[PDB]
């Protein structure tokens, strides 16, 4: 199976590089 709850949490990491 997969962890999808994760898909939830690689917000900030994409977020840090959205403006860094």
């Amino acid at each position: 199976k997969l962890k999808l709850f994760k898909k939830i949490g690689i917000g900030k990491f994409l977020h840090s590089a959205k403006k860094f």
